[PDB]
């Protein structure tokens, strides 16, 4: 019993992780098969406009010291994919799990390995409705990853940078942002957030396994306009599918858990799940694999 | 920038988690060297297990212990305290550097959550003043570990038990924290907060810029306690105040005027205000862990 905010093991992903040095700049690096990838701005020097194109080409092989650990590794080919370099080495990285890219969607979640100068220092567990991950990264984490597991690693994010707001900002593993930002030191403006209906749900029903049911007690479209007003992602019909099973194993239908929850924004001392807040990082996958224990 | 509740990684733990079967029962075990340790009640078919003349009847291949896929071989068994010690003729190659340590009330500690000898994922625990521990255990999970990592992994706690619905354990030497013990039968302390990590989370707050707490009064280590008792709140010691040191001086906040900050937020509440994202004082982060995470302390 109990409900905590978990993430997956990650020695999978620490064998991956390197010390990626070009110039001064050194961040971390993701070590698969035979390629090294990191964020492109490791060849950033005052360069608030970088033109990487230009960048890279003053750029050679030599130039990219790669550490696997005490072990140096070395670069004989680079390339530019979207917002990534790719730096192909010699050597194929024998502790390579099986592993797959893949782009999330908002509101999924995932565990970040922080990294600095390529060593691990903890791991966590939401990308948000506007793109953003509130997670804890110092400056040198750039290049630390976030991840999925099924044997398989499915790496979804790679950090590339700490916004002025203090919230962050990355890529997948094609180098294409999440959400409008660009890896440039300025200014830049992410959405309105929204609190991710769905998840609330799922904790809603993950307190309901655990005991906690003091807020049970509406429709789609009723609820839609009271989730608005809070500022709510609205909840479709695909949210409704995907918390059935959940519905199915506590018996309480999905349309009765959002009138839980519209009763609980219209009216607010008590706790859920030991939180005097309404969590949205737990997706229905995540209470499911917690509370029936899926291993790896 | 942000604050994280964040475990440590958690490989060379995961390279150690074996299974452990007796009869009826799987658990976990924490293979080290050419020994598996894992929870004692392995053995029960419970309510009142007498558990030294239900070892009598267990032989070395009564158990299997599986390392993965391997089947390794069992050629010494014994019952240390709570736990039991499985000599196995084949070193763990995976075995860190390691230790066993007791840990302290209101510690932390990372839980590596495991079934059949897998793991499922890991979190930050503190050790509740209470002994218990406010985890996250399905049936199965008995024999993971808590541990904190320095190269070196030192293990500080094995799941024993969901009490009827907080979790309780031993160190690897089996000795319970608390006053447990290994029967389904019990009676927890009474729960405090943990003043001096709600004291360094403050700390973290004001370094991540949540800075409208900070209050224009101070107060004395006995005038704080005081106040303390009346709100359930652990005793603030000495002690307690040279470890608030480093983030005292960091923040250039005095630990006492911290101290009345967090006196007018257990007297006034925090009306409906958040704190580093939380609408409740946090109590599971350590002054260590406050500043590992802020400077960014690696393994
Ligand atoms: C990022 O975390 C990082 N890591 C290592 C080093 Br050395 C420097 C880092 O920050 C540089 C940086 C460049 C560009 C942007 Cl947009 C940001 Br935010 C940070
Ligand atoms: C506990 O994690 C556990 N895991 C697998 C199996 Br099979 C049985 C387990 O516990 C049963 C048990 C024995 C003794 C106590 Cl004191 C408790 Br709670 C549970």
């Amino acid at each position: 019993s109990g409900f905590r905010k978990m993430a997956f093991p990650s020695g999978k992903v620490e064998g991956c992780m390197v010390q990626v040095t070009c110039g001064t700049t050194t961040l971390n690096g993701l070590w698969l098969d035979d390629v090294v990838y990191c964020p492109r701005h490791v060849i950033c020097t005052e360069d608030l406009n970088p033109n990487y194109e230009d960048l890279l080409i003053r750029k050679s092989n030599h130039n990219f010291l790669v550490q696997a650990g005490n072990v140096q590794l070395r670069v004989i080919g680079h390339s530019m994919q979207n917002c990534v370099l790719k730096l192909k080495v010699d050597t194929a990285n024998p502790k390579t799990p099986k592993y797959k890219f893949v782009r999330i969607q908002p509101g999924q979640t995932f565990s970040v390995l922080a990294c600095y100068n390529g060593s691990p220092s903890g791991v966590y567990q939401a990308m948000r409705p506007n793109f953003t991950i509130k997670g804890s990264f110092l400056n040198g984490s750039c290049g630390s990853v976030g991840f999925n597991i099924d044997d398989c690693v499915s790496f979804c994010y790679m950090h590339h940078m700490e916004l002025p707001t203090g919230v962050h900002a990355g890529t997948d593993l094609e180098g294409n942002f999440y959400g409008p930002f660009v890896d440039r030191q300025t200014a830049q403006a992410a959405g309105t957030d929204t609190t991710i209906t769905v998840n609330v749900l799922a904790w809603l029903y993950a307190a309901v396994i655990n005991g906690d049911r003091w807020f049970l007690n509406t429709t789609l479209n009723d609820f839609n306009l009271v989730a608005m007003k809070y500022n709510y992602e609205p909840l479709t019909q695909d949210h409704v599918d995907i918390l059935g099973p959940l519905s199915a194993q506590t018996g309480i239908a999905v349309l009765d858990m959002c009138a839980s929850l519209k009763e609980l924004l219209q009216n607010g001392g008590r706790t859920i799940l030991g939180s005097a807040l309404l969590e949205d990082e737990f997706t229905p996958f995540d209470v499911v694999r917690q509370c029936s224990g899926v291993t790896f």
